[PDB]
């Protein structure tokens, strides 16, 4: 559980991602994408993308880059209390996404890396402490739900 004083860290940081929620998103799929090939090949929509110009200049990768982290958001402010939230996404994630759980641990790296190069000011290393918390909560509690599902 993280402490009350790690979730403001956690929160004050995410506050300041919704200045530019379609950026973000972009800057995280596309690093994400670019570190870890594989995970491209999971998305039919997108697997057509071959540079990060063209990733960048995707209108439709932006557009799913906010429904992306509308969800962690949403999932964030809940402070632990992402049950209702977090089933939904762990069912199709496992089972008709076929997303291992090892890709949530890259898509953590790939927020944090961002998060990073946004926010220096408002993501020292205890702010990047608390997110790696936070993260790491939402992997054990999917990873639990996969673990039920036989995934
Ligand atoms: C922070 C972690 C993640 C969040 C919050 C998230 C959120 C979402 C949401 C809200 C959807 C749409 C609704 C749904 O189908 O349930 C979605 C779809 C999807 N997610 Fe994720 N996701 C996460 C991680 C990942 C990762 C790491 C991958 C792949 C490596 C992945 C692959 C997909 C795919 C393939 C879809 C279907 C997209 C489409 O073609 O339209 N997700 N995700
Ligand atoms: O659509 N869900 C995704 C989540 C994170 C990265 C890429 C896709």
């Amino acid at each position: 559980v993280l402490s009350e004083g790690e979730w403001q860290l956690v929160l004050h940081v995410w506050a300041k991602v919704e200045a530019d929620v379609a950026g973000h998103g972009q800057d995280i799929l596309i690093r994400l994408f670019k570190s870890h090939p594989e995970t491209l090949e999971k998305f039919d929509r997108f697997k057509h993308l071959k540079t990060e110009a063209e990733m960048k200049a995707s209108e439709d990768l932006k557009k799913h880059g906010v429904t992306v982290l509308t969800a962690l958001g949403a999932i964030l402010k809940k402070k632990g209390h992402h049950e209702a939230e977090l089933k939904p996404l762990a069912q199709s994630h496992a089972t008709k996404h076929k997303i291992p759980i090892k890709y949530l641990e890259f898509i953590s790296e790939a927020i944090i890396h961002v998060l990073h190069s946004r926010h220096p000011g408002n993501f020292g290393a205890d702010a990047q402490g608390a997110m790696n918390k936070a993260l790491e909560l939402f992997r054990k509690d999917i990873a639990a739900k996969y673990k039920e599902l036989g995934y």
